[PDB]
Formats: structure tokens, sequence, C-alpha cells
């Protein structure tokens, strides 16, 4: 490569894996969003929340690909694994699955920082800081806030709570 | 002092103590507001209500300091005691703590009027009338209204009531 | 905590201490600002400079608290120590006290970076970079510039110099 | 009188005396303002400051007269004594004379509150609160601030200080 400078093969491979995780997360959120659009589930605000996350994870993948090319790395695409469930249960079940997924992305980001730090690659570290580390923390906080409100609303009338959360928080 | 006129040392000291109470109230409301921002509490409207009160109590302290200087008194700052709790329980527990705090400020204001009246200091009495006595009564009425609505919403489904109050009153 | 990830108890405690330092700095600047509003000191531009810094340090504390909650840490408030003086002397004395205070905050920020680096916490390091390290350097440079101009203006006519600095720099 | 109610002859007389003090203060400020317009004094900002105060004291007299008529009292005008000096010395001498005059008005206002309180006349007390007590405190604070700045500027070059104060504060 004519442009590549201070860009380890280890970072290049890790960036390709992270693209694959972001795209699988996008696909998962696509599945979650259509599940909540089913006529027998019918929680529009839950569909909107997950379809917006599908878009944000795709954007994360696009950003990582653009950065791979800017550094002289080579994008390599793998199979995208189907999402872990076909049916996602309650809003609560789905928001718990989403926070597990987000913590796994966050761990992949922290693991890529550790690799970039070991490889002395400050451009990579700046890239993760600028577009990923804070966005992921902000999203996990919001999902935690959602899980607390959903859990509060379960009590004894679970249908009522699920309706009210969708109507008054996911508006 | 070249400007001081009809301004008792007793009033001067009482004004400094009242600044300390308003600043401690501001600090308490800061603590209450961040408690309701915790991911395991997550009541945004409750956070907004208390952070707005932190701002209003700071404004009260600033007004008292400005008046101290206008009369030729000397501002003296003491330690600000940490708030009375680290964790504030339910919205109900927190609004009860806030109305106790407000009644204690109101009593300090009435005590300062009594001192100003005994010292024949009509400028002080006009100052309290203009910026404090009515604002405190209006705030305590609002907190009473809130406590009545929260209490009505407890019934048997406490989580549901706490969510609905935050969503539909503290909007 | 449902959200906490890669957030050391050591960082959590250090963040709470830093909130306490920012709030004590805010309180110090409140004291400095009202001292310069005294009828026997009467330097309006000096009052405005310090009251603006009281606001900026409070903002620093609020930002640190918001970040504590975003990471799943728990805000813990301590007593706020009264400022180090009741009377602050000349503009020069006050700007020297302010630069000592600012260097002590800056050292606390650098100490928190060192802890975050030792704990491999890149989100913390990004947070300090984004809202604190450059703001503190920019402020200390401005205070140095002020101290140089004040020192130049002392010569033999100290009252004249103090008036002119307040009128023509702190405008 | 068809309208008079709860309006003591003692208050009525005190209001007429206070009109006479406000008008004499207006006349004094007229004298001060023209002195600073003399070609051999020539401090335009000092002239503007005192002529504005002549206008404000006249407004005070007009307000007291309007209130006398609203209560069914009878305005009685006396001779207006010429001002205490023909020549007013330095800006410092003049601002010292102005703060003495203002403290004497303020004492007359406090004395009228004491009389109104003894006569159980809450309308009078509200009138003084609304238009006089705070305005007088705010003015005496400003004059104190001015005296501090003038005193700072004397040092060894009194002409230079007097010029700079007029140019940069009384702008
Ligand atoms: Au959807
Ligand atoms: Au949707
Ligand atoms: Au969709
Ligand atoms: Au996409
Ligand atoms: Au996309
Ligand atoms: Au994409
Ligand atoms: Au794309
Ligand atoms: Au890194
Ligand atoms: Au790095
Ligand atoms: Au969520
Ligand atoms: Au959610
Ligand atoms: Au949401
Ligand atoms: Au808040
Ligand atoms: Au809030
Ligand atoms: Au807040
Ligand atoms: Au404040
Ligand atoms: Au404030
Ligand atoms: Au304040
Ligand atoms: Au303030
Ligand atoms: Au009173
Ligand atoms: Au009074
Ligand atoms: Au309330
Ligand atoms: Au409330
Ligand atoms: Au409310
Ligand atoms: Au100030
Ligand atoms: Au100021
Ligand atoms: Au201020
Ligand atoms: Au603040
Ligand atoms: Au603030
Ligand atoms: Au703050
Ligand atoms: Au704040
Ligand atoms: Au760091
Ligand atoms: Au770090
Ligand atoms: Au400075
Ligand atoms: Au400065
Ligand atoms: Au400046
Ligand atoms: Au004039
Ligand atoms: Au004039
Ligand atoms: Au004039
Ligand atoms: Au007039
Ligand atoms: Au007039
Ligand atoms: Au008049
Ligand atoms: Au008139
Ligand atoms: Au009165
Ligand atoms: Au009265
Ligand atoms: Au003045
Ligand atoms: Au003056
Ligand atoms: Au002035
Ligand atoms: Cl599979
Ligand atoms: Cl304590
Ligand atoms: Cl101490
Ligand atoms: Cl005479
Ligand atoms: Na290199
Ligand atoms: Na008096
Ligand atoms: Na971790
Ligand atoms: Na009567």
């Amino acid at each position: 490569s004519q442009i590549r400078q201070n860009y380890s093969t280890e970072v290049e491979a890790a960036v390709n894996r992270l693209v694959n995780l972001y795209l699988r997360a996008s696909y998962t959120y696509l599945s979650l969003g259509f599940y909540f659009d089913r006529d027998d589930v019918a929680l529009e605000g839950v569909c909107h929340f997950f379809c917006e996350l599908a878009c944000e994870k795709c954007e994360g993948a696009c950003r990582l690909l653009k950065m791979q090319n800017q550094r002289g790395g080579r994008a390599l695409f793998q199979d995208l694994q189907k999402p872990s469930q076909d049916e996602w249960g309650t809003t609560l079940d789905a928001m718990k699955a989403a926070i597990v997924l987000e913590k796994s992305l966050n761990q992949a980001l922290l693991d890529l920082h550790a690799l970039g730090s070991a490889q002395a690659d400050p451009h990579l570290c700046d890239f993760l800081e600028s577009h990923f580390l804070d966005e992921e923390v902000k999203l996990i906080k919001k999902m935690g806030d959602h899980l607390t409100n959903i859990q509060r609303l379960v009590g004894s009338q679970a249908g009522l709570g699920e309706y009210l959360f969708e109507r008054l928080t996911l508006k």
C-alpha cells in the first residue's frame, strides 16, 4: 500500500471483525423491529426504537469501513449470522437482549482500544473516541433507564404496563 | 462602612446564615436530581423538578448576597453540610424530604422578618416580601399538590403510580 | 449495576472527589466575586470575571455527575469546605489565589487521567479530553496573561493600575 | 375630606416635609450639575450624573405629592433653601456631599416609616417600599462604589485620576 502507515495487520483484522459485529447487530435490530410490528404484538414505539438502532449500527459499520480504507487496510466481509431468536418475547425480554448485545459491542470496542494502545496506533484510538465510546455508553445508559421503567411497570398488570411504556416513553 | 445605615449586626449575621441555608438547599436539590438520573431509578421528570429547584435556591443565595453588599454588610461563608441522605427512596419519600426542607427555609425567612421588625429595618422587610415570602408559599403549595397526587396514585400498584406521576404531572 | 462496564471503584471514588473539588472551586469564586462587589472594593469587572468562573466550575461538577450516572457509578456528596479566605486583598492577590486554585484542579484532572490510564478506561480519558483538559489549559493561560498585565500596572501608582485593568481588560 | 381614611395629620405633615427635602435635593443636584459644566471644571460625565439625580429627586417629590392627594391630604409648599455650597470642589468633594445628602433623605424615609408604623398606616408603608426604600439603598451603594474608585485614583496624580474616572466610569 502507498498510504498505509502505522497500521498493524492485527488492527486491520480486528476492524473487519468489528464491522461484522456492527452488521450482525444491525440485522438483530431489524429482526427485533419487525417482531414488534407483528399484528399479534403491535407495539409501534418498540418497532421505531429498534429500527432506529438498526440504522445506527449500520452507520457504525459504514464508519469503520471508511476508516479501514483511509488507513490503507482492506475490507473483508464474512457471513452475517442470523439473529439469536426468531421471536423476542415481551418488551422487557427484547430490551434485555438489546442491552446484552450493546455490552458485547462495547466490550469489542474496549478490546480494539487495548489492541490499538498495544500497537501504539493513536489515530485508531482517536477514531474510537470520536464516533463510538461515548455513543455506546450513552445508549447503554438509555437502555438501563428503559429496563428500570419497564420493570417498575410490571407489578401485577403486565399488559397494562407494556402498553403504557410504549405509549408514554417510546412515543 | 461609608454606606451602612439602619443595618443591625444581628440582621447582617442572620442574612449570612440564610445564605448558608439556601446554598445547603441548592446542594440537597443537586443530590436529589442526580439520584433520580441513576439508571436504577430513571425518573427524568423528577430529576428535572429537583435540578430546577437547585437553580432557584442558588438564585435565592445570590439575591441575599447582593442585598448584603447593598446594605454595607459583609458576606461570610461557612462550610456547606452535605445533604441529609445519599439515597432518597421513592418519588414520595423525596417530595416529603423537599417539603420539610422548604418549610425549614420558610421558617428561617419568617424568623428573619421577626428580627427585621424588632430592629425596625423596613428595607429588609421589603426585600423579603419582594423576592422570598410569596415564592416560598407558592412552592410549598405546589409540593403539597404533588404529595396529594403521588399519595392518590400509590393504592396497590406503586411502580405504576410512580411512572404515571412522572410522565403526566412532571412532564 | 445493569449498565456498569469497565468502570473501576477507584475511578468512581476519584470522580466523586473531583466533583467535590469543582464545587469547592465554584464556592471560592462565589466568595471572590461578592468581595469585589463590596462598596469598599467596588471593581465590577473583577466581580464579573469571578462570578462567571463560579458558573463554569459548577458546570464542570454537573458534567462529572452526569458522567458518573452514565457509567453506573454512584454520586456521593461530602461537606463543601468554606473558601480559604474571607477577604481577598487586591485584584493581584485574588488572581494569584485563582491561578493556584486552577493549577490544583488541573493537577486533579491529570491525576484522574493517570488513574484512568492505569485502569485501562478509555471512555474516562475521552471524557476528560472533551470537556476539561483544554478548557483548564486555556483558563490558566488567560489568568497568566492577566497576572502579567496587573504586575506591569503596579509600578508606583497601585490604585491607578488596579482601576485601569478593571476598566480596560475586564470590561 | 370625603375620601380621607386612616391618614393621620402627623403623616400628612411629614409627607409635606419630605416633599420639601426631595425638592431641596433636586435643587442641590441642579447646582452640582452646572458647577461641573463650568469651563474651569469641565467634567461632562459628572454634570450628567448630577443632572440625572436632579430629575430623579424631582420625580420623588412628584410621587409624594400624587400620594398626598390620593389619601386626601393637602400639599403645603415651603421656601426651598438654596444649596449648602456655591462651589463644590473636586469630584470627590461633590460625591461626598451627595452621599451625605442621600443618607439624610434615607433617614427621613426611615423616620416616615416609623411614624407610619406608629400610626398603623399600611398604605403609606407600602408606598415607601414600592418607590423609595430600595431606590435609595441602590443609589447609596452606587455612590459608595464611586467614592471607593475616586479614592483609589487620587494617589499622587489627582488631575489624572479625576479625568480617568469621569472618562471611564461616568461615560
Ligand atoms: Au420497526
Ligand atoms: Au416502527
Ligand atoms: Au423498520
Ligand atoms: Au445501512
Ligand atoms: Au447505514
Ligand atoms: Au452501513
Ligand atoms: Au453505508
Ligand atoms: Au486506545
Ligand atoms: Au492508542
Ligand atoms: Au432501550
Ligand atoms: Au428500551
Ligand atoms: Au426511549
Ligand atoms: Au437532575
Ligand atoms: Au433531569
Ligand atoms: Au441536573
Ligand atoms: Au447557582
Ligand atoms: Au445561581
Ligand atoms: Au447562586
Ligand atoms: Au450567583
Ligand atoms: Au419584617
Ligand atoms: Au420591618
Ligand atoms: Au413538588
Ligand atoms: Au413534587
Ligand atoms: Au410539578
Ligand atoms: Au460577582
Ligand atoms: Au459582577
Ligand atoms: Au455574582
Ligand atoms: Au451551578
Ligand atoms: Au451549574
Ligand atoms: Au453544577
Ligand atoms: Au447542575
Ligand atoms: Au487518561
Ligand atoms: Au485511558
Ligand atoms: Au484571570
Ligand atoms: Au484575572
Ligand atoms: Au479577562
Ligand atoms: Au448637568
Ligand atoms: Au452634563
Ligand atoms: Au443639566
Ligand atoms: Au422635575
Ligand atoms: Au420631575
Ligand atoms: Au417633580
Ligand atoms: Au412633577
Ligand atoms: Au412603615
Ligand atoms: Au405601616
Ligand atoms: Au455616585
Ligand atoms: Au459618583
Ligand atoms: Au456611575
Ligand atoms: Cl447461526
Ligand atoms: Cl454533616
Ligand atoms: Cl475548612
Ligand atoms: Cl439658607
Ligand atoms: Na509509523
Ligand atoms: Na438609621
Ligand atoms: Na470491560
Ligand atoms: Na381607618
